[PDB]
């Protein structure tokens, strides 16, 4: 409870734009979402995506059962109308009386990017950004947004699953395992602008990771001397202490083939991981877990996370340094 | 539960007579019911309706899985027989041994009225009565008891919903909303014999409310110089901290039409209310809720409940004064 | 709560051998089980039945989703292999590096007996044994292991239901109730070798002899003289958590030319009659306000003994062993 | 269907008044019903209960999905309005054009009696009446209408089951079987005004049957020198070749007890019969069935049905004689 | 019955391209479909969409449970491989023996157009084409293919529902009904190139222009002048069997900066309003006793033309082609 | 319909003995079964297994809802009692009157063998036997009876699936396919005593088939010079024209391992075959199916079946010759 609080300073995806537009016949929302156990409502007021606590100030009805009416969100119960800043500007029963000062609900940072809606619950440290998706605005690439998949596992466990290759022989023997390259060498890892960066070579191929902390992964797969660029972007929304809503976007240079060739393969990979990751208990990794040399990526990830957690208690400047100070191990220049 | 102890002193409805008769083929019960989170069992023993704790004194089996045999409720496990006062009168395994003095279960006030079964858990203040239903013993009126309806909402929030008119335009636009009277004014409210009394007029008819504290509403709808008296009697059973079992009885002078004309309209109104009331959270009204002048009825209701809660803690005489002292705002003379 | 602590010192059944062999196509397990709210995994590793915590030391995946390979249990995630002592012997990703010292999981005493798998979670007092079943190794008897049955009731309440007959007229009027024998009298009860022993004679030429291995096992021998028709029932509850039991019934009979299903149907009917009443008892553990009568002697004596065991366990190994194994005889019988 | 044409001349119950009122929020219907495999729609238009074919004349939509508006049944597709005689009186698309003469649907006799809706599909023989229920207009008796019960069995097999006593020891050992009277003797049976009449005595009471052909049974149970008259009225609606919708009405002098005491006992009796009657196959009694002397009631029933079937084919006068000619076996004088 | 026979001569849609690619992880199919009670399989074999009878010639297994291998459809049972003409080219069990002459399955004309797969079961008259969709290859329009919807109603009854407006006040009172325009008058109807053409003007400055490719396809263009807000709806029913249609809706719009889901929700609501009424019509095919009024001209003309086609088909190829393609003009318009 | 009639002359399994004993608490049945679209009832009367048409002669109730009472099967409706020959010997309602000659139901050959109940519907040709299971009464072998498995496929199609190896590469690539012996040679097949016999060698191993016509297969798998005998016995009950209830028995010499090792493997094999065989249509193999040289077994099977079918029309002696005349292709001596 105390230990998840620093996660409120990051931007997290809560839904696709498609899900918001399908939520209500108007295509404007409202849509109820949950983030870090907070009940929120998302709507499009004018040209602005807005996110508020899903709870009217008057008698606590859920705004997510209400209606968007121009530049206002209208509560279903007695019709109070809230503006983009969460302040009531119309009490229909008392339309000439002054509106109480307390007639306001909490409003949160809310922004569309890459076809997802992102929410940042706490902006007080002013140093976090929506994660990096390298394929955005690259006209060589066809971009496809998959439907979200829900797992009974935490965002940390899902991240460590995504960036590990030790498990291919046992979970993915027919899909991702390469029998002639069964053990990946330890690779150098760099911290730069709040991202982990690391690259694996075959050099016939290349797996280039840019991971915006804490839960987003951008993987570029290129074949050298060939035009086979494939990008996977995966980000987990920490819905509550046990549950993730996960988003996978993929982009590809060679787009003459079917989208569903890649979707079916990706779904097979996910279905192989899913029961094993859901079995991990307790849901958060305890201090007694035993690491080996091949676990470099997750060891370093856990190391960074607890630095961020300690820096959050020390305040805005400690946190900004912990997040954004470079730490270079490789030969690359940034 | 500390905060709802004072509710144990009121009469609460727990089932209809029909539900009790239908529970078991005997037609005498037993029927399990829950009131203020207490598990009770109701039965008809001889000519009397009885309510007991649903827990055998011997080995704690549910008496509600037992059998009514004349004027005994027989436990299903070892067949101990309990009389109308909750005292065991037969131990079948030791039929000539004396029955231990501890072989009794708590027995509560239990009375039929208007075709409902009513239970008062604590009679020690001796100053509460079954709520007032004005159509009873009026031979001009046909009386119908609807089937009970369960809501995931508290009795307080249900009462506030029933007595509010600000919500009609938004929840009931095509059923109850009157655009010829879109904002009923604030009215005088009287306290008299433990009831709230208040009337709303046309601007030719009237809505006359007699509300027996804490959870019953008697509403007489008249149209002037017509034989068109309609009466709605609604009462919420506070089952536990998040649930109500609700009862609606209605009476009408004009009785040549179908009962189901009124039931289907009343059910449609209830269905419009239900999702919004059940969305309200937290279940009990917290202090941060924001009232406006049009909430007079709700504000005064919350105030009286607070007074009853405080007076209960001060004892029998304080509670009795808080409940039955008259407080008149209108020009009426009772 | 902490009042269950002393129960970890006994052997409890967790599954049938059949359940273990059906769990996984290899017929070696693994199988997940739960005992006193502990999540365990059972597998057949070589010629041994082994019980471990169902949690890999590396990244906490469930070993019960993995595979037996040779004499080892292999985790489904990164393939660490654990031996019969719970120690990791292979890290596939680092096959030449040294295996970390803490690469191990807790292991528990585990044994097959009578076609059930038994686990003891705490062996430090070392004074308890697997319950007694009188029919094993008796070639006159056909033995049948029933499918386990799950009840939303504690093991103590289940034991008291099995040993009571006050309830026959009301729960079993058409199955077990005998109208010409409605009141079995109170009988002497012996403590011996950590068992309750007590015998009901028929005055109708028979006998019901109970040997109840504390805390949750019951061996009932029925003799219908003067006939060669011995019938043995063996019932034991696994305390799965604070609310739930997984129950095992094994029955044996001398006259075994009739159908097994004649007996299984009858027993299943008896169990179905008991089930809703026992599951309705609340709260789940019997509080101090229950009102006993003279006919409840067996139940009263059972609760007194569990209370002694629970108090002796707080005073340590030697006190517990005396409470469990000291004899207390009140019948006229030899031992 | 060739063999059941003669049944169209009788009055058959299709629903209770309650079912009709509950079908749609209007309380006026429409309700879809099926009789002798004909799809019909029932509605209350003005003061009249009407039955029509459930098939609009225009484009064959189901009128049962439409709306009752006063004294019109409105088709849901293009809104044609049908009056109480089945004639279209408004074509909304051509409101001043004349309505084609073919714009009518077949309309059938439809009458309320005893709280049931009754339909006679063919009135051309003008010699059949709604079955006799002896307790109607007896002010000493409380009358209760049970909910209808559907069986996968024909109306003939249901009737034979209700009037047989040979089965009590085997289907009803603990409910109806009397070991003090284990084999009721064969009795005289009378034909009178289209009814079978027969009485069984004690060896102090009597079972007096008045059976209006073909599917109704009126059973008066008396105990001598007591005010204990019980009446059961049972009638099967022949829905199609393998299904009945059955109606049970019961009346009683002693009315201080619960209606549900009797309903639950009557429902238990029905539940004992149901699986055996539904197992009978083929659904219609073939010629190879083997009767014994104790089947007198069933044998004479089958004979009268055969005569009615033959007489129908010979025409109105033959059918009327076959139905209403008296055939007396008893010493009674009607 | 045999009254459906003439329908085999037209092109009918059977699935979306999306449905075909999702069917099997290879994204090449195969996918089982049903058209006029024929069980077919569709697969992408090389650069061609191919339709065959979904029944192997060897032992009658369903090819739709098999696999595309190269440019061939391989049966799941014994692995016979069929080419784009339905001829077996490999018998894995007898790889050197000659392949039996009758080792082949029926194949059918199959083409992609507008993102749907179309099949013609009988090509012997060779005079029908794939229906016309006015929005294809118009770069001013955003085109959206909806998910197919299944109704328990025939394709003829579905077509008459789509082209009627008599029903708006009663089925669509809050969606399509216009209170200031409740009675669209009767309009002239043209037959041209096997299409019905007819146009409704607004006296409210608009236009509804129908091009209906017989028998079951409807292209509706809506112009809301004087604005650049052209909207095109294209609806076509697949007659799956005597009782059932699988329906495809494609819509196109010029103003495409709003959400696709604004339009999809509205259209889905319209369809949900129609569905129970249309499915309630009985019997499934309209009998001779239905009573028409003057407002039903479109429906009356539609049924007359289908009757001609059905009669011309019994007289052969040349008669059918004239019935389908002869012009019959009653408007004042150019063609 | 006409074409399945010759199948009534063979013995077919309808249930396990276990299923019969579990059907009713008595362990004696009755159990309803279906064979070649006939509704039958099976019960144990004394020491005899009996099979009758599931239809009482009196009023056609199902005897399978009745009760075994010593040496009688008692109908649930009016309690008629049938003896082991299907003749009613007690009419409870008329216990002294002569029982009608027609009071009899059809009785069929019924016999236990190998833990299954077999029924022969037509014994008129007197030349068929219960199929051969080679492991019965071999004390070296542990015998296990699996639970029956139901397929939506005919008995002929299931038989041809069981005796074919062409399909291993495609249906069983991981279970039964042997990559170094991918094409089995054509083998000689012998007809002897109504069995097909044929043997496949590896000679390190051996698959020896004895197939009692028409639906039973006995497969002995032995490794030469080793004691690895494994027997599979599979027989299909032709329940109706589209459905089989299939029985698998297996026996093994090495029985120190778990029964469920073999059961799990066998279930995996069956689950691989099942969707492909259920897809075959039409359900019976038409004349247009195209065979290749590798289909010898099924070609010869289809050849024998149509010989039996033609011989059935020519009568008892033609059929006996067609079934039991030897036709030897191999070197073996019988
Ligand atoms: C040939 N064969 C087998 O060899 C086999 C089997 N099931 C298990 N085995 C081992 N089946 C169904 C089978 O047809
Ligand atoms: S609760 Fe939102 S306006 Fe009243
Ligand atoms: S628990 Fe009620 S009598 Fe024993
Ligand atoms: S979690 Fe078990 S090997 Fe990694
Ligand atoms: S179908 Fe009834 S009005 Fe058209
Ligand atoms: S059925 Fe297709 S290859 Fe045999
Ligand atoms: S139907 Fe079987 S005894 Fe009457
Ligand atoms: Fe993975
Ligand atoms: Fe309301
Ligand atoms: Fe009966
Ligand atoms: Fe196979």
């Amino acid at each position: 409870n105390d230990e998840r609080e620093y996660l409120r300073h990051f931007w997290h995806p809560v839904c696709t734009v498609t899900e918001l537009e399908k939520a209500h016949p108007s295509s404007l929302g409202p849509l109820a979402v949950k983030l870090l156990n907070e009940q929120l409502v998302v709507a499009k007021l004018g040209d602005e995506y807005v996110a508020m606590r899903d709870r009217c100030a008057h008698r606590s009805a859920k705004l997510s059962l209400g209606t968007v009416s121009g530049n206002r969100l209208q509560c279903p119960y007695h019709g109070w109308q809230y503006d983009t800043h969460g302040a009531c500007q119309l009490v229909p029963a008392c339309p000439n009386s002054p509106i109480p000062n307390k007639a306001k609900v909490d409003r949160f940072d809310c922004e569309e990017r890459y076809g997802l809606i992102w929410i940042r619950l706490d902006s007080s440290f002013d140093c976090t950004e929506i994660p990096y998706f390298s394929a955005a605005n690259d006209p060589r690439l066809r971009i496809v947004i998959q439907e979200p998949y829900w797992w009974d596992a935490t965002a940390e466990r899902r991240w460590e699953n995504f960036t590990d290759f030790s498990h291919f022989a046992f979970i993915h023997p027919g899909t991702l395992f390469d029998p002639n390259n069964a053990e990946p060498p330890i690779v150098p890892m760099d911290r730069f602008n709040g991202q982990f960066r690391f690259v694996y070579d075959t050099p016939i191929g290349s797996f280039s990771y840019t991971c915006s902390m804490p839960f987003a992964i951008n993987l570029e797969v290129s074949k050298y001397s060939s035009s086979s660029l494939h990008v996977l972007f995966n980000v987990s929304c920490p819905v509550d202490s046990h549950t993730t809503k996960n988003f996978l976007i993929f982009a590809r240079e060679q787009s003459d083939d079917s989208d569903y060739l890649h979707i079916a393969f990706q779904d097979l990979v996910l279905a192989e991981d899913k029961p094993v990751i859901e079995s991990q208990w307790p849901k958060d990794a305890p201090a007694d877990e035993v690491s080996v040399v091949a676990d470099k990526v997750s060891i370093q990830y856990r190391k960074w996370l607890r630095e961020l957690k300690e820096a959050h208690k020390e305040g805005s400047q400690a946190f900004r340094s912990a997040l954004l100070d470079p730490v270079i191990e490789s030969d690359r220049s940034y």
